[PDB]
């Protein structure tokens, strides 16, 4: 065969070749989410697009460092310091700080999430951008843990539409990683999803993340085809492009034959 046959029954993930000015990093949009609401974020429709029906709080662009690790304050005898969740104890104190005088169950304001001043105790955020694979092959994305609820989607018409990064969210619930908080209360660590990607094509990437109370955590990694792992800092891998809905050739439905 002069040419490759193509992935079977058009199984290839859709990718993009945006012709505009590339910008390092992902865009982060922040949306309202109610303190102690442990039900809203348990719905697939909400995590895919419904989040954007709530008040938009703000945004920051150009973010390459994308893992979430938010610790609430312990108001202690020696001042106010963030408590690592594993160091919290009793009712309650923080190891090396003694007893904390403040409630675990109120809203707290902080710039910890990408420098945006908001309430990381209770918020939903949407990260959008394009993932640029340097190598052709299988990529395994993972969340080490999820506190409270999250999804990761990769691909044109799954994350968002090519050359349309800034548009309202699409409705696809075909998540690459489903880390939605179960109604039943369950859910395990190191949750994963794999995508076969072709080098030099730009793959739409969406992460939606929500927290209702206190600590928030979402450590994001990808394992490359060469078996190495990139964690937290995706510099060199993730990019944004301004919308160009007029770029006719932007969508590549099958990179395996393009
Ligand atoms: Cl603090
Ligand atoms: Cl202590
Ligand atoms: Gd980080
Ligand atoms: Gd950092
Ligand atoms: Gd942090
Ligand atoms: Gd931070
Ligand atoms: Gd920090
Ligand atoms: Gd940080
Ligand atoms: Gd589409
Ligand atoms: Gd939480
Ligand atoms: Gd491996
Ligand atoms: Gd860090
Ligand atoms: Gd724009």
């Amino acid at each position: 065969g002069l040419v490759p046959r193509g992935s079977h029954m058009s199984g290839a993930t859709e990718a993009c070749l945006p012709a505009g000015q590339r910008k390092s990093g992902m865009n982060i949009n922040f949306y309202q989410y109610s303190l102690k609401d442990s039900s809203t974020y348990s719905n697939a429709a909400y995590m895919a697009y419904g989040y954007a029906s709530k008040t938009k709080l703000g945004s920051v662009g150009g973010q390459t460092d994308i893992s979430i690790d938010y610790n609430i304050p312990c108001v202690s005898s020696s001042g106010t310091f963030p408590c690592p969740q594993e160091d919290s104890y009793g009712n309650w104190g923080c190891k090396g700080m003694g007893a904390c005088s403040n409630s675990q169950g109120i809203a707290y304001w902080s710039t910890d999430l990408f420098g945006f001043y908001t309430t990381p105790t209770n918020v939903t955020l949407e990260m959008t951008g394009y993932f640029l694979p340097p190598q052709t092959g299988s990529y395994t994305f993972s969340f080490a843990t999820v506190d409270d609820s999250a999804i990761l989607s990769v691909g044109g018409s799954i994350a968002f539409e090519c050359c349309a990064q800034e548009q309202p969210p699409i409705t696809s619930t075909n998540f690459t990683i489903n880390g939605i908080k179960p109604w039943d209360g369950s859910l395990p660590d190191n949750i994963t999803g794999t995508v076969y990607m072709y080098a030099g094509y730009y793959y739409p990437l969406k992460v939606v993340y929500s927290n209702a109370v206190s600590w928030g955590t979402l450590p994001i990694s990808v394992e490359l085809p060469d078996g190495t792992t990139v964690s937290d800092n995706f510099e060199g891998y993730v990019y944004s492009f301004d919308d160009d809905l007029s770029q006719s050739n932007c969508t590549i439905p099958d990179p395996s034959i393009h």
